[PDB]
């Protein structure tokens, strides 16, 4: 059983519809009032990819597989899983690849939200937004995706 | 010469054709009998991205460049390269981004296959599958891609 | 304030135009004379994603947000930021996902360029090129993208 330092990378992608001129997206727990997310879940690519990076770091079955609204249940889950396995989080670096919304505007709020739900300091979190040159599925605003990269550090 | 902890990220993408109604894919050493992979190589995005994450972690020339069927030759290669450089693998986290096949169904078999070819425990491996909302090249089943993230830990 | 080992992942994407038969791209500080990059910046996905992986590792505001030609100003910035925070770089692994140009041909020059601008050894750098099966925005040569993965190691 390996108990050294662990890497995780979560990935998520959700279909969206921008309320331009011809269910509301939540991103890092922040409501995005001009974008709908077309999903059975709440569409929070940031929360879901963070859960997936934790699960991945530790080698668990993923969320859908484990449990066959929901985003907070899973994040609390992931936090308590790191605890029971005797790890702390080192830092997490999140890349949201999204033509809309702009992330810089809501970045402080996402970071505080993550830090509360993971119970870690704001200095252990980075959330960055990248547009996609208005090319492809993302750049045409049909979808948004997120990569979350995390290190877990063995306690003591 | 740096001998501390090392990060690697491998990436791979292969063209596929799903045998719907109008050479066989291998994924993590598992044959996928309803999908053809259109490739000169065996199309194993999982094996190839794992090799590339190891090579990347250590700063080698990549597979094609190094050696200008094949997937086992390269994986044995990568395992023995980690050995000769005096590293062990920490853990590896693999994200297959594929509309088909579903990964959860074959996940145990891929993990055992990786653990045998890398000679590491099953607890050091995570393999996760993500669909792509039926959007773009991946979501339309024209291709499958994989990201493999690894840490190498200096021996002793 | 967390001062253990840190992970960063930078991502960047730029629009390009290949000078086929019907401003010049710089990649890892190397000029690519058959490709134009359609950008307000110099289009160096490799330099920019490296800066973003450093900023991400450390939890800074990103480049555009921090400072609202340019690629060297930012890289020197990132190097001196790692210094002032009391970190060294472990290693960096870069995946350029580009149908053109081929990276293997210019890989030595990019690695020497990175190692000079970051002031680290060539053994701490890996730069890998992956084509995209001539599918999608990348495979059709409309864009090139890069992922840069880095570990920062607390001094002493
Ligand atoms: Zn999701
Ligand atoms: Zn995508
Ligand atoms: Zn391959
Ligand atoms: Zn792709
Ligand atoms: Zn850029
Ligand atoms: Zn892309």
């Amino acid at each position: 059983s390996y108990n050294g330092i662990r890497i995780g990378q979560g990935y998520d992608i959700h279909k969206i519809k921008v309320l331009d001129e011809e269910k509301t997206l939540t991103l890092g727990g922040v409501k995005i009032n001009n974008v709908l997310v077309l999903s059975h879940s709440d569409g929070d690519i940031i929360y879901h990819s963070i859960v997936d990076s934790i699960l991945g770091a530790l080698g668990s079955l993923d969320i859908g597989t484990l449990f066959p609204k929901n985003s907070a249940i899973f994040l609390r889950y992931a936090r308590l899983l790191i605890y029971k396995k005797n790890y702390d989080i080192g830092n997490v670096d999140i890349n949201v690849i999204a033509q809309v919304p702009k992330i810089s505007n809501i970045r402080k709020n996402i970071i505080k939200n993550i830090s509360t739900v993971l119970n870690i300091d704001e200095s252990q979190i980075s959330v960055k937004g990248k547009t996609h040159e208005k090319l492809g599925v993302i750049g045409e605003k049909k979808a948004i995706e997120c990569f979350a990269n995390i290190l877990l550090i063995p306690k003591n």
